[PDB]
């Protein structure tokens, strides 16, 4: 799955949301994918239980999280969402987050070779966090996704 | 596990090697970790079988591969190796590789949140592939690893 098409098909870009804490922020990012049927409802409980037991395992760079769990915890199909908050929330390891890109992968192989390269392309644009946060409409975010496509991560 | 310390403890930096094909290139990168006991011998057969059945799932950017398999396929402990070839080899998807950084992770959580950020920091240095390939001694590669430490991927 390609980011743009996942976003469109899942209607999973939801911007300018307010979360009081990390568990809420996480709920907001996965809910769009429960509604589309990309993931089962349990996927949510899994991310939270994994987070509580292990700490955040998905805060790739400061400002962003890619919340996910194992495929076996209720992924039906490959999908992504993107949620931006109006204020950062603090995760359990002291890390602040304002942008959440939830990930549903049907295998570790596609997580590593297909999903992560596309996520890192997006976030390596200049001022990617600040620009994502100033996006008002899904079309704006997708214009950013287009611009990420000349990343070396995307060549194969 | 930190890259430098994995490299030192596992003596798993082996430079200027010649491989005729992709299966050999892969053998060379994992062998150092079998010798140290980071992985069981079967880890090798797994990478090859997974590759044959799925295609390369670890060629993050052109020129490099991070060959790996699931923890259950014989990882004893977290470790890395680094192998550079004298000529590129072609993988099954048409992709050329000259640098191999084999990865042993005890869980998908550490693969994603600990191993990949460190690997991407190394490879985002300027001319990282060309500089890795001109390294003669493990100490040279480790000087590069030091220089990667100011990456934003490494801040948490």
């Amino acid at each position: 799955m390609n980011l743009a098409q996942a976003f469109k098909e899942n209607h999973s870009i939801r911007l300018g949301l307010t979360a009081k804490d990390w568990k809420e922020a996480v709920k907001l990012s996965v809910t769009p994918l429960i509604e589309s049927g990309a993931v089962k409802p349990e996927y949510y409980n899994a991310i939270i239980e994994s987070t509580e037991s292990y700490g955040p395992y998905y805060i790739l760079m400061p400002g962003m999280a890619m919340p996910h769990a194992r495929p076996e915890a209720g992924v039906q199909r490959d999908a992504f969402s993107l949620v931006t908050l109006t204020e950062p929330v603090t995760f359990t390891d002291g890390k602040e987050v304002q942008v959440l890109l939830a990930l549903a992968a049907t295998s570790s192989k596609i997580h590593t070779s297909v999903a992560i390269p596309q996520i890192i392309a997006l976030f390596e644009l200049d001022h990617s966090i600040e620009r994502l946060v100033n996006c008002k409409t899904p079309e704006e975010v997708l214009a950013m996704v287009e611009e990420s496509k000349s990343s070396p991560y995307l060549e194969g």
